[PDB]
């Protein structure tokens, strides 16, 4: 227990956490108090910044429309002199997801069931506009078949970037072998398009006194299970999140092998964003899928 | 700049950045009340956390020894089971820098001038111990020549990490050309070592009712001008901070070109920490310098 360590090292009986969040993370954006409440502002001086933020607006609006999960309200996208854009959204007073984890597991399962169960059914995988995964714009072209969508517009896209930027022989050869085996992980299963947050890392979820909050989405209609891959692989969610979720959407047969395929996407995306530290998990995951 | 644009776009009379330390991009941070008063604790689980925090301790101590600026007292660096470290320091109630901006400009100029004006004899560039740029340990080996120190132990070090992790051909080729240009940016000036805070982002300065406060240093003896590059590039300092500062330390010839070189360092550091988003301004800044 880190609080027990601090009490011992500081020789104190009380250790009462208090106070506001501070200036935050330089690379993420900055919060401001205003006349109407706090806001959070992201700035991107690149020419495709408006397209990025409009994708995030589209994602936040799609999630808000379900009424099932709490996300910050988008307020404005501003074009900047010199290039790029700023995106302003509502800022919530927030803490790490802990007490609200089981509630968020329920809400995330309801979100994934919303499309199938509702009144205006989206019957393809993809999305009506471009959304970015981190800095990389994605193709969301509608496709009837999920393994086709995911192989072509998620895995192949990442691997083409790796080939362009690293010319990596082992990724190229392992992908030529893996590509053909992907349908074995989906046969005999019904896969229904599910609206996804798209980037449900523990650093994109939090909570307040009312309930859990999720943010920084990169949404599309996908296989529900894909949502959970990044959540599992980087940790940070209480067990009760997954317990609540899978009470509503039990793990289908083949869940753990599909989990590898979905974690592969995230490793490839991290290799393209952060470099070669992520080559070893990417290749290793491909190797695990092949044997 | 950005704040005036936000005020207009949001039609708000007030706009006050969230200020003070806390959870950043790199470490967690939380205040606690204890039997002996409040403290602020930073936590990092990476193996190099102790080294990082010992560098911050040394930097805080060097700044406090001058008696010219207010900074938190460092209290303890604690090894964590399971790896990493916690760093406890004095807690100060703070808001973002506003009314005290011109006072901080005076203080920062007096800080930089202290090695020249005070009972201080440091006639090389560098520092007596390792300090970290975020996660990245720095070499602070003493050097008589500032453009040598900055090229070798700041720019080259960042670009060697970019080569290792991204193997980026354009970065390598542009750097080789820029290395040849660097001495010309110094206008034959005699650079005097100045004690720097080293990371004077607006998120690392604040104020209380006594005056301004600075924190999260990464200190070394450098060219005074380097201090201002991150302050300018990410904004957040009122104009009166720079007015007050340059009344005491006027811009030397070539300031505007060196500002690009010093901002380059910060873009490379963001490329290394935060990924590919910062490739474009890194390469673009080098190209601008080569024009």
């Amino acid at each position: 227990a880190m609080e027990q360590l601090l009490r011992a090292e500081l020789r104190t009986a009380t250790l009462r956490a208090f106070g506001g969040p501070g200036a935050g993370c330089i690379s993420e954006g900055r919060a401001y108090d205003t006349d109407a409440g706090p806001v959070f502002v992201k700035v991107n001086r690149r020419t495709q910044a408006r397209q990025m933020f409009e994708g995030e607006v589209a994602s936040l609006e799609a999630l808000r429309s379900t009424g099932l999960v709490r996300v910050p309200r988008p307020m404005k996208v501003i074009d900047l002199p010199g290039g790029g854009a700023a995106f302003v959204m509502e800022h919530l007073k927030m803490k790490s997801l802990s007490s609200q984890a089981s509630k968020l597991g329920e809400q995330m399962a309801d979100l994934h069931l919303y499309n199938q169960k509702g009144s205006s059914y989206v019957d393809k995988f993809g999305f009506h506009t471009v959304t970015c995964c981190g800095f990389i714009p994605q193709v969301n072209e509608w496709q009837d078949d999920w393994p086709t969508f995911f192989a072509r517009h998620r895995l192949q896209a990442q691997l083409d970037l790796i080939e362009k930027d690293y010319a990596d022989r082992e990724a190229r050869e392992l992908w030529s072998r893996l590509q053909v085996k992907i349908p074995d992980l989906f046969c005999g299963l019904e896969i229904v398009p599910a609206l996804l947050h798209g980037d449900l890392w523990s650093g994109n979820v939090a909570e307040d006194d009312v309930g859990p909050i999720i943010y920084d989405p990169a949404s599309f209609y996908g296989h529900s299970e894909f949502e959970l891959a990044i959540a599992l692989m980087f940790g940070g969610f209480p067990r009760s999140f997954f317990t609540a979720y899978h009470r509503k959407i039990p793990k289908a047969p083949g869940f753990d092998q599909r989990l590898l395929l979905y974690q592969l996407f995230n490793y490839l995306n991290h290799w393209n964003h952060f470099g070669r530290e992520y080559r070893s998990p990417s290749l290793g995951t491909m190797r695990r899928l092949l044997k």
